[PDB]
């Protein structure tokens, strides 16, 4: 119940973004800690509830398991599996207000500091356009990185 | 748990804003549901944690019980009190981000609204300055009616 104390609520926000530089599992999902600003983001081959799953059992790895999740309105987010995995681990979640205007505006921005983080450091390395396979996870883990933790 | 489907979630935002028009019960006590955008505003001649409760209390008769409320810092939302009165009905409290820069936007909003509505109907009733203590309580009900419903 309680958000720990009188602190913000265990809410997420989580949203797919396409990344060519990181083809061909050049679909990420991204999740947002709504408290913490905290970011989780992982590569998937393709855009599908299960894809979804799998992001959400990393981050539930990484950042414990939250009350609730906001989502688009995206069919690998409504479809009757990822609904029933949610209600698995006992998540509430929400796409919002039907015409929302959008409500999940902090991942967005996670989604928009995320490639450009990837690019700068792709480009740091001499690759200026897709990054080579066998190097793209310790990018994506380093551009992750690099958004969570300020040695400050 | 469940946002009802994949509504928005349950979850409030209250604060109190000080209006002289209505002295001596000059303090308004304002819910924001931040599902709906309904508002409950309630008079109060002083800012106290009982005040806040008789607050909830009547927004709990009107729009049901949230899973959680979300205010500031004041001594009369982080009272032993208040928290009590909370944790006895269930509900989840947040403070949100200590430095949360504001989080509240949409109570503040709420307020704004709320001023203007009732500055605007005392001075069509002829009242320019403070409005007679007994017809407060109507104007008051009929500025909470102004903002929520829309016969649309």
């Amino acid at each position: 119940r309680e958000p720990r104390g009188l602190g913000p609520l265990q809410i997420w926000q989580t949203d797919f973004t396409l990344e060519p530089r990181m083809a061909p599992r050049s679909w990420l999902a991204v999740t947002v800690d709504t408290a913490s600003s905290a970011i989780v983001v992982t590569q998937h081959g393709r855009v599908t509830s299960v894809a979804a799953q799998h992001h959400w059992a990393t981050a539930i790895a990484v950042l414990g398991r939250p009350k609730a999740i906001k989502t688009d309105n995206g069919s690998c987010f409504t479809s009757k599996s990822t609904r029933e995995w949610l209600a698995r681990w006992g998540i509430a979640h929400t796409t919002g207000i039907p015409g929302n205007s959008q409500g999940q505006a902090m991942v967005e921005r996670a989604n928009r500091l995320l490639k450009d983080k990837i690019r700068v450091l792709a480009e740091g390395d001499g690759f200026m356009k897709r990054i080579p396979t066998s190097k793209q996870g310790e990018l994506l883990a380093k551009a992750m990185y690099a958004l969570n933790h300020f040695e400050r």
